[PDB]
């Protein structure tokens, strides 16, 4: 359980953008059903909020996460797993992120040199999570997903046992990109509902074992 408080652009807090430029869900509840339409942008994913975060191709974006109160434990430390970041064109305001529209622009999972997960890193850095807007990205409005997966119950799956299974905590943010940018258009055209499966060994994952590495779900990060 956790969700996003606000977004920063090159070290600059844009200010609490919950229901302003973040499609904030009612609560910190997870997604578990792979079939669910909220897998993409969570349970108010399809409801537009009015403001966009104003950034540029190449800007360094920091998403701030919190559990109950801004600047608390961010997420129960049992919730160990990766942290992926995606991008899809803002096709129109009532898009809910479903369909074959997404491209992977960032990830972390399990670094075995340090035996630390992405979630370990996020707690340590106070719920701040950095990534970059590809330099060659084309101008105009996108949607930036970013999703924590907690694997403390992935030692079974939602379809076989529903009291457990992977837990998704996606947050979708509206972005208007300025500046010169480039030609590059995200064209990996990924679909959470089609593309995340219960047979995926990075979704049915026994984190309670002698394991050396973690297969991050979805495609590679996208080039240009
Ligand atoms: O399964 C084999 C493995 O189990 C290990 O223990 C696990 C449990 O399996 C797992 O169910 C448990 O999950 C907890 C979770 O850690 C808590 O953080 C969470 O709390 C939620 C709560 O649901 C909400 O009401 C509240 O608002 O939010 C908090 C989070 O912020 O509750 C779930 C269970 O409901 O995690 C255990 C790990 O500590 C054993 O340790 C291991 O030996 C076994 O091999
Ligand atoms: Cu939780």
């Amino acid at each position: 359980h956790t969700r996003m408080f606000s977004v920063w652009v090159n070290g600059v807090d844009q200010g609490d953008g919950q229901n302003v430029y973040i499609r904030t869900p009612p609560n910190t509840d997870p997604i578990k059903d792979l079939a669910s339409p909220a897998l993409a942008c969570n349970v108010k994913g399809g409801e537009p909020v009015p403001q966009f975060v104003s950034a540029s191709a190449g800007d360094k974006l920091t998403f701030e996460w919190y559990r109950v109160k801004r600047g608390d434990d961010i997420i129960d430390p049992s919730h160990s797993g990766p942290i992926t970041t995606w991008i899809a064109a803002f096709t129109s305001p009532t898009m809910d992120g479903t369909g074959p529209v997404w491209s992977k622009i960032h990830e972390e999972g399990y670094d075995a040199s340090t035996k630390s997960w992405a979630v370990d890193k996020l707690i340590a850095n106070k719920g701040m999570w950095d990534f970059t807007l590809p330099s060659q990205l084309k101008p105009g409005k996108y949607m930036l997903r970013q999703e924590i997966v907690a694997h403390h119950e992935s030692d079974a799956t939602f379809d076989k046992n529903p009291k457990r299974g992977a837990q998704f905590y996606p947050s979708c943010v509206q972005v208007d990109v300025k500046g010169v940018g480039g030609d590059a258009v995200p064209d990996q055209a990924f679909d959470f509902n089609k593309g995340y499966k219960y047979s995926d060994p990075g979704i049915a994952f026994d984190m309670y074992t002698d394991f050396d590495s973690y297969p991050i779900p979805g495609p590679p990060v996208w080039d240009a």
